[PDB]
């Protein structure tokens, strides 16, 4: 399991949690020095449990699929909650079985559906460590519209930070003041599968992407990523989604 406490949190402690999260995801090889997530994992070993604690010390446990860093569902006191999608229903066979009650949320976990449920796109939702405190608090007691927004915050501040060093650093900058994600943040989130794929295809193609990946950079300008020498590959991306799952 991995844990993170908001009470007393600072950029250092958040970076320790993101490191723990990355290190809890299994891999058998690296591709251009980046851990390659596994094609498949059977049974309960598929799911990592993240223990998160709000400022007041209340807690949820979040179940994460270790093949793709997707959040499946979470436990809050004695109630479990799962996305309305087949991978999460499968997860519910293995995690949080001792909950008194299981609620299926009235949406899946992709960004498009969550944003519809929340009533806003994530360009307009501030993120940060205070926002993660708020999200944990919201998830403690069911409210499906509130939960969608909380879940957009939670996914960005855990999974997306684990995937991209730039996103981890953006959350660090928001340790004590929330701010809506930079355009580059959104770009990276949206490009993870595409990048993971192109980096794996570049092995066999001299480091060259078969199809270039269009991104927005740190300065808000629209760059084009064509090969493994790019900083996105050498510095930023920390985990690869296996092409077997693309
Ligand atoms: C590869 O990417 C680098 C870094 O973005 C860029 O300067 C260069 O023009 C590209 N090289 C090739 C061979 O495509
Ligand atoms: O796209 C998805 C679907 C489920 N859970 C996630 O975190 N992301």
């Amino acid at each position: 399991d991995v844990s993170f406490r908001l009470s007393g949190a600072d950029p250092s402690s958040y970076g320790m949690f993101i490191k723990d999260l990355r290190n809890a995801l299994p891999h058998t090889e690296k591709v251009y020095n980046i851990p390659l997530l596994l094609p498949s994992v059977s049974g309960a070993g598929r799911y990592l449990l993240m223990h998160l604690f709000n400022y007041d010390g209340n807690t949820i446990t979040v179940a994460v699929d270790v093949t793709n860093v997707y959040i499946m569902g979470y436990l809050a006191l004695t109630t479990s909650y799962f996305f309305n999608e087949p991978a999460a229903d499968l997860a519910s066979q293995y995690v949080f079985r001792s909950a008194r009650r299981k609620i299926t949320l009235p949406y899946s976990g992709n960004y498009e559906r969550l944003q519809i449920a929340a009533g806003k796109p994530r360009e307009k939702i501030p993120i940060g460590l205070p926002a993660l405190d708020t999200a944990i608090s919201t998830l403690l007691h069911y409210d499906s519209t509130a939960a969608a927004g909380a879940l957009l915050v939670l996914i960005q501040t855990t999974a997306e930070a684990a995937r991209f060093k730039y996103i981890e650093q953006q959350i660090q900058e928001r340790a004590y003041r929330d701010e809506v994600p930079s355009s580059a943040t959104i770009s990276l989130e949206n490009s993870w599968s595409g990048l993971s794929k192109q980096i794996q295809l570049a092995q066999g193609n001299n480091g060259v992407f078969r199809t270039p990946t269009v991104l927005v950079d740190s300065k808000g300008n629209r760059v084009q990523i064509t090969n493994v020498t790019s900083n996105v590959v050498t510095s930023n991306i920390q985990l690869l989604l296996n092409t077997k799952n693309i």
